[PDB]
């Protein structure tokens, strides 16, 4: 009869593409950004979550008011799944490392989640050992293990890559992704090479902790991707390769999106960015049209190194006489 | 040849509505809500700053790179304006009360924008008169001044109402919504109005700072509503009456928002939401389609009274083993 909503979770999903102008100046290819603050909890990670907590109802697995759901996260999985439980009425309990930034914890609490953090030293690998471990020693619990679980890929099959290739009406040709779980990039990279086999596909990794490539997992600023090990879900063959960003680079890159495109993003948002404008140098992909994301919304990261001096100046600031 | 955006800016408008039916349980009458936290900024005030500087370029009153905007704001239109000036190449300007969540700063700094916080004891009218003061001792300055200037209630006649009648198919009886510049009920209320005469229009107002129902002005701390005077561009002809909100049930209502219906928005938002309630608890408005709107997103108001408890709390929390 209308076009209301009737559930808050039917407002996941189909975001909007945007040219890159200003920090694309020169660079002789086409960049486009997926906008993934326009989620309900603003990331990205509310596709997965719905996903994965839907397949495990279908599936009977767990039961509202029964079920104690456990996830380990690095902070907008944690929301995004906070959030889920909230509408449906689980209890949720998630496990984060201490080094994340502080609106993480917040939201997650807003939403009547509870929260473990653990050790920072020990990573997202000692967040989801802690899971388990929570898991164990918790009656009648659940973990949707994001990592593991095929309907975090499957999602973005479904949704996320079909939502480029229809925006994009098919010219897409290069799509850049972060890997945390690896469910973005898999997914999406596995459709649009089902609509069109040319399509070059590429993972980003901290180059603090570039596993991927070989190397040693260690600490980095770049939340949400890096997670120190390969997830089980994340598909090596579909990435032509895995391209590295520093946290340096990717946390400037994130307040320069601000300040000259308008977008308040995180610093995964300015990872994708910097891997997307190096490959927009290289000869071959001149006048190709490159994809990337912008998986989440730069108000969650004010107490992280992003934007934490402009924080500290501002809780500083004074009022003026009028 | 796609659907990609060419410009940031047109990622503003067309929110979607969503049905309450949690907070709702019992009323007796539908209740549908507005979620301005899908603007590229997170709240509705992207309408009205696009306009405004659109409008003033049109009629050849301001220029890129020679005209300083200045603004007095209770935050998001300062974000927002932060926001378009950063995209369009404007110095910015904004002064706020010192008593506003300390998100406002940071976000508008963010942009690049320079913020003077004002007297918090002079509240949103010593805003503007500072605002004003800036303007004369500022050479080629302008104020794009949101409580007087047509267009910000125009884009709400333009866009807001017009998603509003469609989304509803024609069928929204009440509209209800709390007054900051008063643009936005202005707008939507004269929209509706003009596709039918009977919808009923009601803005809402801070119980403490009553200043349209003869009060006196007051602090309280529904952030965006209760400037404590009637600006220009309020109709108050356009609506049956200004309903009277407290601060308490305001804060009460956007976190039970949050827990119950997996809305995180902001204190505004909970304000509207106890207005719509109390509606439709009226006889006469069982079986009537009210439509309301959540102005914000809950993560800018992390430091405020809304969730100042959790987040230290949250600051508090440390890592356990692994
Ligand atoms: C800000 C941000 N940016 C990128 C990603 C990556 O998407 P993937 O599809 O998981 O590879 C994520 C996903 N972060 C998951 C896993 S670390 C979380 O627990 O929050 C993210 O939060
Ligand atoms: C959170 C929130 N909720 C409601 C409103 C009101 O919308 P109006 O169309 O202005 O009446 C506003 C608008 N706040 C303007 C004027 S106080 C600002 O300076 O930020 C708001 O920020």
């Amino acid at each position: 009869s209308t076009n209301i909503k009737k559930h808050v979770s039917q407002l996941i999903g189909r975001t909007p593409l945007v040219y890159l102008n200003k920090v694309t100046e020169g660079c002789g290819a086409y960049v486009a950004v997926k906008q993934e603050m326009m989620q309900p909890t603003a990331s990205i990670a509310d596709r997965p979550a719905y996903a994965m907590i839907t397949d495990a109802e279908e599936k009977n697995l767990i039961t509202p008011g029964k079920t104690t759901l456990i996830e380990p996260t690095s902070g907008n999985m944690g929301i995004s799944m906070a959030f889920m439980a909230a509408m449906k009425g689980y209890k949720m309990v998630l496990t984060m490392p201490s080094y994340t930034s502080l609106e993480r914890r917040v939201t997650m609490r807003a939403f009547g989640a509870e929260l473990i953090l653990t050790d920072p030293a020990k990573g997202m690998g000692g967040t989801v050992k802690k899971a388990y471990e929570l898991l164990e020693n918790t009656p009648n619990a659940h973990m949707l293990q994001q990592f593991s679980n095929p309907a975090n890929t499957q999602v973005h099959f479904e949704t996320t890559g079909p939502e480029i290739w229809e925006d994009t009406n098919g010219q897409v040709d290069i799509f850049v992704m972060g890997i945390g779980s690896g469910g973005t990039v898999s997914g999406v990279g596995q459709y649009l090479k089902s609509k069109n086999p040319n399509v070059k596909i590429y993972g980003v990794e901290p180059s603090e902790s570039n596993v991927l490539n070989g190397g040693k997992p260690g600490p980095h600023h770049i939340t949400g991707n890096g997670v120190g090990f390969k997830p089980d879900i994340l598909d090596l063959d579909v990435m032509e390769k895995v391209l590295e960003v520093s946290s340096e680079d990717a946390v400037n890159m994130a307040r320069v999106l601000a300040l000259k495109e308008g977008l308040m993003v995180g610093i995964s948002s300015g990872a994708n960015t910097v891997a997307a404008l190096r490959l927009a140098q290289l000869p071959e992909n001149k006048g190709k049209l490159i994809v990337t994301v912008h998986p989440s919304f730069g108000e969650r990261y004010l107490s992280s190194v992003l934007f934490q001096e402009l924080r500290q100046e501002a809780e500083n600031m004074q009022p003026v006489a009028v």
